[PDB]
Formats: C-alpha cells, structure tokens, sequence
C-alpha cells in the first residue's frame, strides 16, 4: 500500500518550483514560462503527484514547512485546471492546510481548525474501497482527520504552496 510518488511538472502552476528529484515543492517569487498543457493549474498554486489511484489503498508521507501557505491531500482527477478554483472539495480538493499558524481540514464553508500538535511529517491514507481520505502524524501514527468521499473516478496525491516561506515535500 505504500506509493513512491513524484511531482508532476506538467501539472504545477509555473510560479511553483518542484526540486530535481520531483519531491519538493515551494513557490517561486515569479511565474515560469512553461507551456499551456491541458494538465497544468494555471491560476490555483497547486501540483499533482505523477500517479493517481483509482482503487484499492494507497499512502504516503509528506514532510511540511512549519510557515503557513500550504495544503495537501487528495483531489478527483476532473478537479478545474484552468481558471480560478476555490480550494474547496465541492471544487475536488480533499486537503489539510496551515495558515494564520493553525492546521485546519479544508471543509467547506467552513474550514475545520483541528487541535494536532506541530506537524513536521504527515501520513496520507486513500482507501477507495471504503471511500475516505485519511491524514496521520507520522510519528505515533495519530489519526488527524478524515474526509468521507465517494470516489467515482481517479484520485491524485494534491500539493499546493501559496507563500515563499514554506514547502511540502513527498517523504523522504
Ligand atoms: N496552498 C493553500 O493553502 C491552498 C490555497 C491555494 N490558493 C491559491 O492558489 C490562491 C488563489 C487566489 C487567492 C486570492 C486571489 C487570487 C487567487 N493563490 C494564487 C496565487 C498565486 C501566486 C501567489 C499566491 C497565490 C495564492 O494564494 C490553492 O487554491 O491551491
């Protein structure tokens, strides 16, 4: 059930920076000129994994920047690549996110602040049979939240980077 998943380039708005090894993601200060491919995010600071699920279980584990700006998790394959999204998961985005120095799950209307202790690395677990998307701290495997979703189509690995100070990177 364990996934070795890399960032894929062709998906991340140009204004990310992905390391060499496709493991890490930060924003840059200006936007890269990269083509107009049908996968990539052009307006939303967001990147997919390379490799999506469509069955089954899967985790990984993603190292987090302790500044605020990011958000992962999950989102359906259909999620809007083009234009402006809410980060939303009527919007096809299942995500924890740090901003304002807390941890929340990114429900909808309202965001949901959860009461973890500083996360450094975190497990995300997608079990497609039993329809949830799962989020851990690594270290004592504590469970942090869990969204409930009735995935009808392919599922990727979401990264997302709004601010200069912080990243995420696929672990190790
Ligand atoms: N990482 C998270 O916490 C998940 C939110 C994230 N937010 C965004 O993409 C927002 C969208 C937006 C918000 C307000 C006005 C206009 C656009 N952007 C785009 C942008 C470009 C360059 C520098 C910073 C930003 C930024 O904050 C996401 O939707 O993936």
């Amino acid at each position: 059930e364990k996934v070795e998943l890399t960032l894929d380039p062709d998906t991340a708005n140009p204004r990310l920076i992905l390391s060499l090894d496709l493991k890490g993601v930060r924003l840059g200060e200006r936007a890269q000129d990269l083509p107009n491919h049908p996968c990539r995010f052009d307006t939303n600071t967001r990147v997919l994994a390379s490799c999506g699920f469509s069955s089954g279980r899967h985790h990984w584990e993603v190292e987090v920047g302790s500044k605020d700006g990011w958000a992962f998790g999950v989102a359906r394959e259909s999620v809007r690549r083009k234009g402006l999204t809410p980060f939303t998961p009527e919007e096809g985005v299942w995500a924890l996110q740090l901003n304002g120095g807390q941890y929340w799950a990114v429900t909808s209307p309202e965001r949901s602040p959860l009461s973890c202790g500083h996360l450094s690395r975190v497990r995300v677990a997608l079990d497609l049979e039993v329809g949830a998307v799962s989020f851990y701290a690594v270290e004592d495997m504590r469970h942090l939240y869990t969204f409930r979703v009735n995935f009808q189509e392919r599922v990727f690995p979401l990264f997302s980077v709004c601010s200069t100070g912080t990243y995420l990177r696929i672990w190790p």
